[PDB]
C-alpha cells in the first residue's frame, strides 16, 4: 500500500517531492525508504569504505532540503554516542545490519550515561531518530562483514555532539565526508 521505489533513482525522485514542504510527514519516508529494496548494483559506487573508521558518502544533495548519504561501516565499525543538531535523521540497512542503542539524555552533573533501548535493524528496515528521541550509538554487529547504510537528514548539518559514555559530558565534532557523488573528497 506504500509506495515503492523501484531504484534508488526513483526513491530519490520521491523524497524530493516529500521534502518540498514545510510539513514532512515521518512514517510516510520511513515507509517509503523502508519499501526500496536494496539493490547493491545501484549504491556500489557510494560504497567506499576505510580501514579503520566509517565513511559518510554523499548521494545527493536534495535541493538544500535534506542530504541523503551512504555509511560504509567496515568489520566492527562503530559510533560515538551523538545527537543529530535538531534535524530529523532516517536510517536505512543497505547490507548487513547495525546495532542502535539509544541513549538517555546527561543533565548537567556528570554520570554514567543510561541506555533507553537497543535494538538490531533488520535488512532494509528504516529507523527514525531526532534529538527528542534521544542520543544513540550505531554500530556493526559483525567483526567479519560490513555494514552500508542509506541516511537521510533534514535539514542538512555537519556538526553535531559526541558524548563520552562514563561521564555524560559531550564534545561538538565536525563531520565530513568522505565522497560526494562518488568521487572521493580527501
Ligand atoms: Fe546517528
Amino acid at each position: 500500500e506504500v509506495l515503492k521505489p523501484r531504484t534508488l533513482a526513483d526513491l530519490i525522485r520521491i523524497l524530493h517531492q516529500l521534502f518540498a514542504g514545510d510539513e514532512v510527514n515521518v512514517e510516510e519516508v520511513q515507509a517509503i525508504m523502508e519499501a526500496y529494496e536494496s539493490d547493491p548494483t545501484e549504491w556500489a559506487m557510494y560504497a567506499k569504505f576505510d580501514q579503520y573508521r566509517y565513511t559518510r558518502n554523499l548521494v545527493d544533495q536534495g535541493n538544500g532540503k535534506f542530504n541523503l548519504m551512504i555509511l560504509c561501516w567496515g568489520e566492527g565499525h562503530g559510533s560515538s554516542i551523538h545527537d543529530h543538531t535538531n534535524s530529523h535523521c532516517f536510517l536505512k540497512m543497505l547490507q548487513g545490519n547495525l546495532k542502535e542503542t539509544l541513549f538517555a539524555w546527561p543533565d548537567k552533573k556528570s554520570n554514567e550515561m543510561v541506555k533507553k533501548s537497543e535494538r538490531v535493524l533488520r535488512e532494509n528496515q528504516c529507523a527514525y531518530i531526532n534529538d527528542s528521541v534521544g542520543l544513540h550509538r550505531v554500530e556493526n554487529i559483525s567483526h567479519t562483514e560490513p555494514a552500508v547504510s542509506l541516511h537521510l537528514y533534514s535539514p542538512p548539518f555537519d556538526t553535531c555532539h559526541a558524548f563520552d559514555q562514563r561521564t555524560g559530558h559531550k564534545n561538538k565534532v565536525t563531520m565530513t565526508f568522505h565522497s560526494k557523488f562518488g568521487i572521493r573528497t580527501p
